């Protein structure tokens, strides 16, 4: 009546962060739940040409005795964009309440 | 391909450890209203973390992964008494819950 193992940091690093991608107004908008990071270690870029890849890293200490460890240390989210844009442009963003909002001109 | 359905099954990721006279539970739970976050102890040894939020994406949708309703069940290493003084903070999307060890019991309840 107990599972074999619990999801680990590795599992979440594989699938983190959850992202919504839609079109609203002028822009293509990307929204990511990315709690517990510092603004300076969050990165975004178009690569290969078609993709928006989001990257972030943080240190997580493992104090005292541990029972669960799931929170991702490193994040690498490859988002296949449906349209094209160069590899610069005005990709503007905000990071608030752990939510990363990326707006791309289009 | 992965959708809200899947993320609502595994979100939020949680660390849990025992430190300085507390059992500490830390959850990446970005983008919620603090007055909508709840935690409760069930059967003395399960901590339920629950939150709901509205999500409105206007135009076309290529990705819809962000959970709207979160219900995480965490099996605790011991039992929590009914009058335990549990506290919480929510910062930069991170939820930290602290349960005083003094508010717990090691014997399998009854």
């Amino acid at each position: 009546q107990k599972r074999s193992e619990e999801l680990s940091r590795g599992f979440y690093e594989l699938v983190y962060p959850p992202v919504d991608m839609y079109e609203e107004g002028g822009y293509l908008v990307v929204v990511a739940d990315l709690a517990g990071f510092n603004k300076e270690k969050i990165k975004a870029r178009v690569s290969g040409q078609n993709e928006l890849i989001i990257e972030a890293e943080r240190e997580i200490t493992e104090p005292g005795v541990k029972y669960l460890t799931q929170r991702p240390k490193y994040v690498r989210k490859v988002i296949r964009l449906p349209y094209n844009v160069a590899k610069d442009a005005e990709i503007s963003g905000k990071y608030e309440n752990g939510v990363l909002t990326i707006r791309i001109p289009i």
